[PDB]
């Protein structure tokens, strides 16, 4: 055995030693290996399956059954040796060097007539020693193979079978494909009940079952990108480590939704006390950057609300929403607070310009070129965003100014919470919160009355003749396809006059919180904000006379004085009023 | 008469009297919004394999340029990406035996079906690397929603005596007839088994999928060891309140999540309602003032 | 350890000899270090940041506090050896070349037992020796670094993790991203002033503090296609190769 | 230039840590030759470079950098740039390259 | 040869300094004749034979119009002695 094992391992001795994590649940696989090793020709088996499935701990598993003694049949007592292709292959810098191994090994193996080769990743032993292209492993192997002899089984991934190994069909002839499933949810729970015992002993800690459970359940939901056998491992495995670096402990369900939390964004730790607490009172946190909206901010904690108690729908995003209103009224200003208060920092807003979506092509941005095409290789601009973010809000700007066939594509993001890129993957967005700002119908705010004489002169609010118009022009925009999938559509009310002095005051804060950089500061009497609030009202653009006025009526003196040297570091410029009427104008005193 | 179509279909793919050079059926599941198309495809998958998620599902939206029909066969010789072969067609060859739906076909350019005759026909399709992917065992199912932009229609124009004895089933049925022959070419039309045309939603059916999304809620719920009980009259109430005849069943979810999971979010956050306790839903007032009363309960 | 020296460097012997530079504001990215170089399986760090962060430096911090500060069980006294692989490639003309060397290192490794390695400039293993019969350096360290028989830190931009690390499935498997943030304004100001002694030390000039808020702050302003951490530093080196050649 | 700073080095106009500090430049071609493989490649590198590690004060001026680093495009071409990354690396001697 | 001193001996930065270049061009029609006319005689020694002038602008005439692959202060010698081969076996 002494050549033998200077190139493989013997992993039935390992099996003997306990070295060899268990194997739960993989009766039918070993079973079928056990049958097609029995088969008098072609009796080689190979397991393809994706990365993280127990394609080796099937292996594993079948060496542990041989050991055991539970195999019956003809394999009794084997000897099963994992086959290391990288002893061949190095030094044998001369001719018939890899060659003679490969050929001593092999008589080793047909003397004593009871080895059972193992060669892991199978996909490399097209090109083994072709030096210059003709005698490898594989044609030394091709004819011991076909007619009976050198048992062999072989581990693949999908991928690699199919680029590599379906290169060399007369290799690919002699092996026996076996398809290995992910386990399910309960095969999963099993698996970690069995692996408890040795990462307890490693780790030196001690889990429940309810972290099992919880570690099961959250990797199958919430992290999507790898197979269900090792991605929950994984979870057990960090907890277990983060434990121990601290210091019997104790591993529960909560630190491992803490350490899914912290790894993927997604916040499905336990609810606390004061988050409950903030939860319940997000109307006011919203309200402390937006005068008014409140039917939008009801429905924005509404939907946080949903989806922070546990009842939102497992197979769609947290909400959607679409913001019809007038020009200037707090959108757009309503989705960064939203940002803003979701992740501490409003500029984390995934931001999108319907503006430049006109042309029909442009969907190509959404989720990249096909096969064969420029820029194919980068797949996706809005996948590549939201995968890298999954917990996010999305926005869409502006809808009214892009092609009708570009929301198409968010048939399956709103229904089915999923979009695939044109290199065929797939992004969830079943964690986002989807805003769409439009201003349809929002364009006639005027003439309170009916066109044509009347008599009754059928009064009615602005408010319902605004919801009715956007209702109504939201119907003949969109297909009812499409706004049937919508969960929220919130109209926007016009801005009164009272809300105008809440914001000449924010405006000037921010605008105190500028200034007090460079050790100032300002100062406001009411007559002056009374002053700005009538001066810049305008109820049809907004909000955004006002920045205009308070830019060029403070912004504009301070700046004159800073140049002038009127002011130094540590003056509080308060501002006041004169006149009367048209005379009324604001006046600057120094302080300190 | 969509179940009964599937049915048929099976039992004559079991029963061994299946055509050997076809697929075992290819259907055209036509109709409204909400109105179980998706559904059906998913209920379909679930019985057969063993749930939802072994569906094969393609969402057409994203081939609105005829330039993306290499995303079913793949890069020619001398391109990037040709060595990674189709997407549709590795599916289909790692897994003979499956359920293959087209969601949305009228949304895509009406030539990527044109790729679909040799399926519907020759059950085959060769990828760009010339090998032969048949499709013998599977299940087609393409929905669309084509000829249903009228079913809130009373009148056309012009003057008529009497009226359209027809029910809104038999003009549906005309329209999405004519919408097809105008939308796709007679030899692709020729070549699929069933074209069915799904009926709206009656207020019966509304009371009977008010439990579905209720036992729903309560899984949800129970996922946090806590439940929810309903009484025939908020069963009733839930029914009343969210009826479209037009949108489907989806306002009637949109209803059930406003007058039930924000109240409960309400009361979990707060700390009504925790686990160990199941909530008990009732109804008070009469009339049009009938509200929702939650009760807890041990 | 003459075979490591050959194709690597050390950092603990080096850091015993104050030879690397003090790390600043990093405890939270070496804390994350620790808590996946403990894991029993896939224990392998690797650290994905844009070029200019301290990617190295979070490693010389770890190398400090292994030769001394808090360092957990089953990492003390253990040795870091940054190994490259652009040497290890280098001189192989023949059938199995490569595959000596990079055996008889892993060799080495096993048989001390108590090394950790350092691959600097990751995203370089997957093509390490990608000969039309060679096998490839990936395929052999698979199955180690799967069962965490060996332990390694990686180092990588993002561009090329995501354009040739997520691409191959198997080989992404089995290492643990950690992200590395660009330092903030006060992160980087601080970093300075802790900096501002060894090249005071090296120049034999004198650095005000309001030199340093310059140079950060303008750093930060009109240079864009480099990265904080490194431009303001690389400003107060030509600063002070300037004043000395003047003098 | 090359030579320009060699001479300025030699009557002193150059600054201080460079005003007594040997100026030398390497060919391939010594070393290249009386070799039969890449074994005496190493040999003679390593010793001159504990040599001038030793020394501690010798400038290696190596024209042709381009050739030392991109070698490696076809067979038979030396590259050792790789070979001279490690030192760098450390910084142990200043390089001075043309390209 | 040109190209191939273009090719490798340009990227010799070391010979750079060290090398001067000269270039040598193809000779005309009257250069190949007063070539063919010198050659002559060591030709007509070793074929045992005798050529003539209309023989030698002939062939450096057939040479630079209906050959293109060689060139030619090459080929018109190969024409003559391939003649004088000829003349030579046949007795
Ligand atoms: N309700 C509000 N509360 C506070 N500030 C507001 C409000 N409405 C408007 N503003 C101010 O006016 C600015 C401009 O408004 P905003 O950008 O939100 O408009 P919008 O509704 O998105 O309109 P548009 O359709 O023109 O994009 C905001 O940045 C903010 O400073
Ligand atoms: N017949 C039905 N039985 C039970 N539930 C139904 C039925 N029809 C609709 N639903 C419910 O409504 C939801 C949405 O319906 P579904 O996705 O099946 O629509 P669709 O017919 O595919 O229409 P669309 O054209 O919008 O895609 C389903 O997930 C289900 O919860
Ligand atoms: N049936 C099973 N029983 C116990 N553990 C399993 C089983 N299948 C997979 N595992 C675990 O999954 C982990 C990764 O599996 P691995 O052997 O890497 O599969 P592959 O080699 O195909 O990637 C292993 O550590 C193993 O413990
Ligand atoms: N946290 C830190 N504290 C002190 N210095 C740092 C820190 N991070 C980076 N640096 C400095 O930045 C310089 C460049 O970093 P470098 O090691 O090149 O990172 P990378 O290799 O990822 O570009 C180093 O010389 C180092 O001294
Ligand atoms: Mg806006
Ligand atoms: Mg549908």
């Amino acid at each position: 055995s002494l050549v033998l094992d200077q190139f493989g391992r013997n992993l039935t001795q390992a099996a003997r030693e306990s070295k060899l994590d268990p194997v739960i649940g993989r009766e039918k696989e070993i079973e079928r290996v056990m049958q097609v090793l029995s088969r008098r020709t072609k009796n080689n088996p190979v397991l393809i399956g994706e990365p993280g499935v127990g394609k080796t701990a099937v292996v594993e598993g079948l060496a542990q059954a041989i050991v055991k003694g539970e195999v019956p049949e003809t394999l009794k007592d084997k000897h099963l040796y994992t086959l290391d292709l990288g002893a061949l292959v190095a030094g044998s810098r001369y001719r018939g060097d890899f060659e003679e191994r490969l050929k001593k090994v092999l008589k080793e193996i047909r003397t004593r007539g009871d080895i059972i080769l193992f060669i892991d990743a199978l996909h490399t032993l097209v090109g083994a020693g072709a030096a210059e292209g003709a005698i490898d492993a594989a044609s030394i192997l091709k004819p011991m193979l076909a007619r009976g002899e050198l048992q062999t089984i072989g581990a693949t991934t999908l991928d690699e079978y199919r680029k590599h190994l379906e290169k060399d069909a007369a290799l690919e002839r002699r092996f026996q494909p076996i398809q290995v499933a992910e386990p399910s949810l309960p095969h999963t729970i099993e698996i970690l009940k069995g692996l408890r015992d040795r990462y307890e002993a490693h780790h030196r800690v001690s889990i429940t079952d309810e972290a099992l459970v919880q570690a099961a359940t959250l990797a199958d939901r919430y992290i999507s990108d790898r197979f269900l056998p090792d991605k929950a491992i994984d979870l057990i495995d960090e907890a277990g480590s983060r434990m121990r670096i601290r210091r019997v402990a104790e591993v529960d369900g909560e630190l491992i939704a803490e350490v899914l939390a912290t790894a993927t964004g997604i916040p499905v730790f336990k609810l606390t006390e004061e988050e409950s607490s903030r939860l319940l009172r997000m109307e006011d946190e919203l309200h402390k950057r937006v005068i008014g909206q409140v039917d939008a901010v009801k429905a924005l904690s509404k939907a946080i609300r949903r989806t922070r108690a546990g009842l939102k729908d497992p197979k769609r995003p947290g909400g959607s929403f679409i913001f019809a209103g007038p020009s200037g009224v707090g959108k757009t200003e309503l989705s960064k607070a939203l940002a803003e208060f979701l992740f501490g920092d409003e500029d984390a807003l995934i931001s999108l310009d319907m503006s430049e979506f006109s042309e029909k092509h442009t969907v190509s941005r959404l989720f990249g070129s096909p096969p064969g095409y420029v820029g194919y290789e980068e797949g996706g601009q809005l996948t590549e965003k939201v995968r890298r973010k999954p917990f996010s809000v999305v926005l869409f700007d502006a809808v009214e100014k892009a092609h009708p066939d570009i929301f198409n594509s968010l048939l399956q993001i709103l229904e089915d919470g999923r979009l695939t890129d044109s290199q065929g993957r797939v992004v969830d967005f079943k964690n986002t919160v989807i805003i769409m700002t439009t201003n349809l119908g929002t364009r006639d705010i005027s003439k309170g009355f009916n066109l044509g004489f009347a008599a009754q002169g059928d009064t009615k609010s602005n408010y319902e003749r605004m919801k009715n118009k956007v209702s109504d022009e939201l119907k003949q925009h969109f297909r009812p396809e499409f706004l049937n999938r919508v969960d929220d559509v919130v109209v926007f009310p016009q801005l009164s006059q009272a809300d105008i002095l809440k914001i000449v005051d924010l405006m000037i804060d921010k605008v105190d919180e500028r200034l007090k950089d460079r050790d100032m500061g300002i100062e406001l009497s009411s007559s002056a904000k009374e002053l700005l609030s009538k001066k810049g009202y305008d109820p049809v653009l907004g909000a955004r006379p006002l920045r205009r006025t308070i830019q060029r009526e403070i912004e504009d003196s301070l700046s004159e004085k800073i140049l002038f040297g009127e002011l130094r570091p540590g003056h509080i410029v308060v501002v006041d009023t004169e006149g009367e009427g048209e005379t009324k104008t604001f006046t600057f005193r120094g302080e300190e």
